[PDB]
Order: C-alpha cells, then structure tokens, then sequence
C-alpha cells in the first residue's frame, strides 16, 4: 500500500475543508484537500455519520480526478465524518491508506446548493449550435420576437451601437511583435484592444446574422473569423507573448466557431477548431498545471482566464474535444467548489470593491454562460446571493475615496461596471436597491463607455442585450429604507450608510480590520477608517493609483502612514512583499453593537503591528457612531516598552490645527477632530503636506493630499479618545465633552447644542 502524503497547508493554498475549524457554509459541503505527491493521482472520498465508515452508513465518491469535490445532493441534518484515499482506476479500489478523518455538522439553516455530477452535466449540454448565451430554440424564439418588434430586449440599440460599426470596418490586421520583443505599455495595451475588437466584430456580426436571418452578416463574421484563425499561434497574439491578447483571441474564436458553426463549411470548421483547441490548450495548461488553482486558489489572474476564456472556449468545443470536456468539468467544478478564497459568506470581497468589479465581471460571464448551456446556476451559492451589497456599502454613488485596497479609479466616481455587476445581482435576487444602485452609478458615470478601461474589457451594449433576454427587469427601490449597518465579518469590514439618496446628507463610513492582512491588493490598513459625509469625501483613502509597483503603491498606499490609523513607535503594519507575513499582519472585527443613536464597532489589529514591531502587545480601536451625527474613536495600545503613538487623518486639502484639535473644510462639507482624552500625554498636532519619500514625478500635475498627525509621548499604555464631528458647511456643528477620570473607569460625557447626550465609559 502507498502511504498517502497529507501536506501542511500554507498561507496561499487551499485548506482541508470541511472541518470543525472550517464548518460548511453550504449543503452539501465544498470538499478540498491538499494533493498527494503524485500530481497524476485520482481520489476516492467517503462521507459518513459513522466515524467507523461502515458500508451501509457511508457515501462513496470514486475515481475523482481532482483534490476537490462538491456532491450532487444535499445531506440530511446531522454530524458527519469524511476521509479520502488514492484511487486505482483499473482495479477499482483505494490504493493508499485513508487520510485524517475530519468532522462537520449539517443543519437546515445551510443553503442547499448541490452540484450536478459529470454525467448529468454532460447529458444536459445540447449537441447543437449555438451554445454561448442562446441555444437554437432560444435563437429561433428571439428571431421571431425581433421580427415582430426590432426593439425586443433593446435589439435596435444593440445593432446600432455594437453591430453597425463593424459593417464599415476592415478586418483587423494581425498584431505585430514589439521592436526587439521588448514590451512597451502603449503597444501592449493597443494590442489587446485590437484583439478585443476582434471579439466584438466576430461575435456581434454572427449574432446579428443569426437573429436577423442575414447570410451577409454571417459572411462578414466568417471573414474576420478565418483571418483571426490564420494569425500565428506562436506569434504576437500567443498567451506566452501577450496573454491579454491571447485570452481575447480565444474568446473571439469561440463565439465565431459556435454561432457560425453551420454557416462554416466542414473544412472551415476544421481550420477554426484546430486553432481554437491549440490556443485553448495553452490557457488550460497555464491555469491547471502552472498556476495550479486547485491548490493555489488565490491566483485571480488564472481564475479570470478560467472564467472569461476557458468557459466560452470549452463550451464551443464540447463534443469535438475530449480535452475540452475535461477542462469544462474542471471549470464548472472549480467555480462550484473553490471559488473563492477572497469571498466572505456575507458577500465581502477581501481585495476590496475595485477588485470585486473586475473579479465579478468575469465570474458573471462564466456563470451566465454555464447557466444557459447546462442549466446549472452558480448564483444560488450564498456568497453570490449576498455580494451585491458589498459595492452598495463600499462604493456608493458619489463616493470617490471612501473604501480600501488597490483601486485604479481612486479619486474618481465609481466605475460603470460596478453598477452593471450589481444589476446582474438585482436580476438574481429581485432586490430593488441593487437596481437603484445601477441607475445612479450609470447616470453619474456614462460617457466613459468608449474609454479604454471599459471598451477594452467589455461591451456594455452586449451586457444589456444578454441581461434583458435572460432576466426579469427589476424595479428600482429607494435606499431610504436600506439598513444603515452592514457587517462583512469574514473579511472584517464594517460599513455605515445614511441618506444615500440625498446628495447633501449622504454618509459613507467604512471601518476595516481584516483577517486577510496586507495580502495582495489589501494594504497595512487594519483598524483604519474612511469617511464620506454630507455628500463629500472628508477622511480619505489617500494618494493616487499611479501603477502597481510604483513608489506611490509600495511606499505610500500599501503603508499604514497613508491610512486614517495609528502608528506605534514610528512604525506601521507589515506591508512589504512576503506573502505569508502580509497575511499574518492581520486584524479582526471583535464586535459590532447597534441600538438607536449608538453603533459600536471594535477592531483588533494586534498581529498587524506585531509582525513589524515585537514590542507591541495589544492594539484595539473602537469606533462609535453617535446619535446619527458624530464619531468617537477610542485607541487602546499596550507595548512591553515605551512607544509613542501617532494618530493620522488624511484629507484632500490642508487641515488647520489647534492645541488639541484640527479642522478641515472641503467644498460643501467639513469636519473637525478633537483629542479629548490621552492617558499617555497631551498630543502634539501637526499638519503635513504631500507624500513624503515618494518620487514627485509619479504624481506630476496632480494635487497633493494632506494629513494631520497627532503624536503622543512614548508610553507602555495608551488610551486616546478622538471626537470627530462632520458637518455641512451651511450648518457647522460643535460637540462638547467632559472627562470624569476618577473612579475605576474613564467616563466621557458628550453633548450637542440641543443638550442631546452620549456617555462613553471605558474600564481601567
Ligand atoms: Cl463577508
């Protein structure tokens, strides 16, 4: 008997799930285990209520191709055990010892989301073409419906905006290598934009041809398709040379092959298929063998190619490639089982809302294609049921700098695709708040549709056509009744929204203390907050995108010093390049409490500071949202040796400072901050301009931002209480405070101008 190797998990691998440390969130559970030493191993999985795994009480899933699995049926409520072994295909038996036994509970509260097995999915997949978006029955019904009314699903708008332009256009010439195979940003981008247009032309002409019964459009589509099929698979548009170009060529070939299938001669089909298979194999070998996302599921670049590239290519190829059958199974099973380690059960996305936009964009495409083709609906999984609200609470219309993480749009209004993604989730859930969000994001942002960051990535007219055909339209509902508080526990984000519909009263507050640390597109921003109030960005996410790996990115935006957060002993949270340490440099939401007039959120960022400073023993931050009007921030820090405390807050313009306060006024709103209590000593307050130690060429011609720094003398214990009062410039506000520090606790009494009161009581 072979001895099964059961490797230790790492910071960037899958874990062994389900278990008592990781109870299932769905029924049936999503199973994963680290693979044996032999990468060409097959597995057998056993599930039983009997931890002895007696034959009659046990479910057995034999001959599994991969180290992850979702069963095709929900389990009865109860207590279960599971193990796995290596499986010998020929003799039909386990050829290794059984793994560690792990346990889990199934209750009725768990959403029931089974994955139809390989046989059922293969049987559900029709043999005819087309397959992508519409089957032949649907295509027929849609053609009849467009014959009776050219405005059916907005077809007339789609034809005009997304088909018509390609009728005049000469077939895109094959992209050329760079001067001396040395990549330049302009040429790299133009190249993948060129390949994106090849998707649009081939796909939209073919669709128009089939919908309108027009052979001439089919002929025009075919012309682009054969030209692209003739491009050098080892040339400039290969995955190896420019993967962005390579990805797009595969998608173009897939839509053309699928929708022109019957229009192409058998020989033309052979030409296209051969090149489609060859290019698809390049992508599949990268996702499966190199990126190895079934072991390393955080690789979003590889997950994107699985979703956006593999899905359409493999669907187009079904029945005419055994390889493609296997790659489609992997794709479907991966999205059903392992997608995604960035996703929280409450709908949060650990990388932040900008990366939610791009990530969801390509997940949505895969899910829509798969639902149509085999009738399996990924959106039924609870993450997708919940995730529409993440951008609703972190990227509300009008907010520019009021969230966290890498954001290529930082400083601008929320991107169009955020609304479009959320509309998809409106369709799924029937939620009218999601529709409202779509309407308002679109209104604020349209006119940027043809800009390279949208046009080079998705045709929104096609998104519309597909959405209107596939989903019932949801009526927008005012966010006036939207819950003020949304907690995303798994990722450690807490958000408050007030008066979202009102441009003069709208508040967006977000607090972050994440178990994900500074990993990947997250920063050293645990126990940090951002604040948009009275319709303006006040306490901001600072700096500019510039580029990944710029000084602005690495030395400002990743670092705690750019955040509305504390520094201890002159040091921030670990935010360098070591991925394991980045993940270790973590926070967590300790508690959230809510009653009328008082929201209390507690964050613990101890590990986050400890990684870079072993002197640190405890780092807690409380944020109080008081009487729907102002904030009280409580910073509690313990160290083994005297360390000073710095309290930072960032703004678009220069703050003015005082003896125990600072103030910033923007265009229509403003806020003041006051240090009402500091056990470690009276804070010294400074206003700082710009981005220290950052190359000014990186932000040339752009306005500098500012921050206030309040420094408390070195102490082993800090308790700092900061009152933050936002206001409309039309009605500036003042909050009064009294400290009662006698007793076993420090009591702070707050009152407004109408003697409305709040009492903070902090045990000593
Ligand atoms: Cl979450």
């Amino acid at each position: 008997q072979t001895l099964l190797d059961e490797p230790r998990p790492g910071s960037l691998t899958i874990g062994y799930e389900p278990s008592e440390e990781a109870q299932p969130t769905e029924n049936p559970p999503r199973f994963s285990w680290l693979p044996d030493i032999d990468d060409g191993a097959r597995y057998v999985l056993r599930i039983s209520t009997d931890p002895g795994f007696t034959d009659k009480k046990t479910l057995v899933f034999e001959d599994l191709a991969w180290n992850f699995f979702t069963p095709d049926e929900a389990l009865p409520d109860g207590h279960y055990h599971w193990c796995y072994a290596l499986w010998d295909q020929k003799s039909a038996t386990a050829h290794s010892n059984w793994s560690t036994v792990r346990s889990f509970e199934i209750s009725e509260a768990l959403p029931k989301t089974p994955l139809p097995g390989r046989s059922a999915r293969h049987a559900a997949a029709q043999t005819s073409h087309p397959r992508l978006w519409l089957n032949s029955e649907q295509l027929s019904a849609f053609a009849d419906a467009v014959a009776k009314d050219p405005n059916h699903c907005g077809w007339a708008e789609f034809y005009e905006k997304s088909v018509e332009p390609w009728l005049e256009r000469p077939v895109m010439p094959e992209p050329q290598p760079y001067p001396n195979n040395t990549r330049v940003a302009t040429l790299w981008r133009q190249m993948y934009i060129d390949c994106q247009e090849v998707i649009y032309a081939i796909r939209h002409l073919a669709i128009a041809g089939r919908v309108l019964g027009r052979d001439d459009l089919l002929d025009a589509s075919r012309k682009w398709l054969l030209a692209v099929a003739a491009w050098d698979t080892k040339g400039a548009t290969s995955r190896a040379y420019n993967d962005e170009a390579g990805f797009r060529v595969v998608v173009a070939l897939a839509w053309g092959y699928d929708w022109l299938y019957d229009h192409l001669s058998e020989d033309e089909r052979r030409t296209v298929r051969s090149v489609l298979l060859e290019r698809t194999r390049e992508v599949a070998d990268h996702v499966i063998a190199h990126a190895r996302i079934h072991v390393f599921p955080y690789d979003s670049h590889a997950v994107r190619s699985l979703s956006a590239v593999l899905t359409p290519a493999c669907i187009a190829l079904q029945g005419e490639s055994d390889e493609a059958g296997e790659w489609l199974d992997y794709t479907v099973e991966f999205l059903a089982t392992l997608y995604s380690p960035w996703a929280g059960t409450d709908g949060g996305w650990a990388e932040g809302p900008h990366y939610w936009m791009t990530g969801m964009a390509y997940l949505i495409e895969a899910a829509n294609l798969i639902r149509s083709y085999i009738g399996y609906d990924l959106y039924q999984r609870p993450f997708f049921q919940n995730t529409g609200r993440f951008p609703l609470y972190t990227k509300a219309p009008g907010t520019r700098r009021a969230n966290f993480g890498d954001d290529s749009t930082l400083g601008d209004l929320p991107g169009l695709k955020l609304g479009y993604n959320v509309r998809q989730f409106a369709g799924v859930t029937g939620n009218g708040h999601y529709q409202w969000y779509f309407d308002h994001i679109k209104a604020d942002a349209t006119g940027t549709e043809m800009a390279f960051y949208n046009y080079g990535w998705w045709d929104l007219n096609f998104d519309d056509l597909v959405y209107r055909h596939d989903y019932p339209q949801v009526e927008a509902v005012s966010p006036a009744d939207l819950p003020a508080l949304a907690v995303f526990d798994d990722i450690g984000w807490a958000t408050i929204q007030k008066d979202m519909e009102d441009p003069d009263r709208h508040l967006q507050f977000v607090f972050k203390s994440s178990p994900y640390g500074s990993l990947s597109h997250s920063h050293g921003d645990q126990n940090a907050f951002v604040l948009y109030a009275h319709g303006e960005d006040l306490a901001i996410q600072s700096g500019y995108y510039v580029a990944f790996n710029s000084q602005m990115h690495l030395n400002w935006r990743r670092q705690t010093r750019s955040k509305n957060a504390v520094l201890i002993g002159g040091k921030g949270q670990y935010a360098e390049k070591d991925k394991a340490l980045a993940r270790r440099a973590a926070g967590r939401i300790v508690s959230v409490e809510e009653q009328p007039g008082h929201v209390r959120i507690v964050g613990d960022a101890t590990a986050a500071y400890q990684v870079a400073n072993p002197l640190v023993q405890k780092v807690l931050r409380e944020t109080h949202f008081v009487n729907d009007s102002y904030f009280v921030i409580v910073d509690e820090v313990e160290c083994s040796e005297p360390q000073e405390l710095q309290w930072l807050c960032h703004t678009l313009g220069a703050p003015q400072t005082g003896r125990s306060s600072f103030r910033y006024n923007g265009r229509k709103a403003g806020f003041y901050g006051q240090f009402v209590y500091s056990s470690g000593g009276t804070p010294q307050i400074s206003a700082v301009e710009g981005f220290p130690d950052i190359d000014p060429k990186e932000f040339e011609g752009l306005d500098i931002h500012h921050h206030v720094c309040a420094t408390v003398p070195a102490a082993t214990r800090h308790r700092l209480v900061t009152l933050l009062v936002p206001y409309s410039l039309k009605e500036p506000k003042r909050i009064f405070s009294f400290i009662d520090d006698q007793g076993f606790s420090t009591d702070i009494y707050f009152s407004d101008v109408d003697d409305e009161r709040f009492k903070l009581s902090l045990p000593k």
